[PDB]
């Protein structure tokens, strides 16, 4: 096995229409606390949480970090995101990167841009016509 | 042929990955200004602007406003929103929904949030592995 620096195992809880990612860090999970993606997509705000690890996640895989780091610190430069984080993610960045090479703000913004990015990939197809369109509206709404 | 209020006639641009929606008006069509759908999900927010039709745009459904208007009207009275406008928008209220009914910022509420949820429900599932999350990340970084 070759040699790594801290990987991401990135994991998921399968909601059918999308899959919902989270960061694997020992007995805890970090992910966005959204229940529905397009509604994240909408409003434009997502937060971090971390919850206990259970059985419903699944690895989807263990990711080198690496690249995302350099991409990331390369493109956003103190930029603003979307992300922010429950009372329950004081050591995110530690935990996910091993490190404090990045604050938190960099860390859940490289994170967060991975986990919305993972969810937005796996959202089911649909056709679109008057009856969806409603369909899809009306969860927006509630 | 029925009694109709002002009707919305959806259509789109494909983009292969997604399609792009837009409401046409007489021989224009007003859209997100966006030309990556992931993008404007994950910068949180989205900006109207107003093009000339084309034969390129494809119509999708002549489609009821009513349902919506009042779904808007009763769920998300004066909530903010990722939705703005640029310079070609002055009259997107009125052109959409015929009346002075709405504020330029419940129509743009309510149209962004129709066009953006049938942008992303018509996003290709992509399978999420090392490879696609980088570039799909990659993308997200441009
Ligand atoms: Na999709």
């Amino acid at each position: 096995q070759q040699p790594q620096n801290r990987m991401m195992k990135l994991a998921y809880l399968d909601r059918g229409f999308y899959k919902h990612y989270g960061i694997i860090v020992g007995d805890h999970v970090y992910q966005l606390d959204s229940d529905d993606i397009f509604k994240t997509a909408l409003t434009g705000k997502a937060k971090f949480t971390k919850t206990k690890l259970t059985s419903d996640w699944v690895i989807e895989e263990e990711c080198e970090l690496d690249y995302f780091r350099i991409k990331y610190l390369e493109s956003a430069v103190d930029s603003e995101h979307i992300f922010s984080v429950d009372k329950n993610c004081e050591t995110i960045a530690k935990d996910i990167f091993g490190t404090h090479t990045l604050s938190q703000h960099q860390a859940i913004g490289l994170v967060g841009t991975i986990l919305l990015t993972a969810g937005l990939m796996s959202t089911i197809k649909t056709p679109v016509n008057a009856v969806t369109i409603k369909e899809f509206f009306n969860h927006a709404m509630d």
